[PDB]
């Protein structure tokens, strides 16, 4: 709705970052995002290793589990991205799950720097 730019809103969760700094602070956000970063590429390398071998079921669970993991530290752009990686039955799925995962990996990271910069920035007003 006449949003244009939700580079800062359609990526990452404003309430939800908010509020979990109003409870842990950055020491949640930082942390439990800390270990995904780390898993992020390693995750996205064994997604490609098992699309070869058609290791959908597999894939499928990997997606709402690490796009949901992320979610939490206020990824919302790759805990979407997940949650229809969950029905690798749409006829136009199975066409567009190439632009998914591509789409993820280059633009998951981008979510995640901004939901940082905003808690260094939402701290004070």
């Amino acid at each position: 709705t006449t949003e244009e730019n939700s580079k800062s809103e359609a990526l990452l969760d404003i309430p939800m970052l908010e509020q979990y700094l109003e409870l842990v602070g950055p020491k949640l956000i930082t942390d439990g995002l800390a270990v995904f970063e780390k898993m992020m590429p390693g995750y996205v390398s064994v997604l490609e290793s098992n699309l070869t071998a058609q290791d959908k079921k597999g894939i499928v669970e990997e997606g709402h589990k690490i796009k949901g993991a992320a979610g939490s530290v206020g990824l919302r752009h790759l805990q979407q991205l997940g949650q229809q990686i969950q029905s690798p039955d749409l006829p136009a799925w199975e066409d567009n799950v190439g632009e998914w995962i591509e789409e993820m990996k280059e633009e998951w990271r981008h979510d995640v720097e901004v939901l940082k910069a905003w808690v260094a920035k939402a701290t004070k007003k």
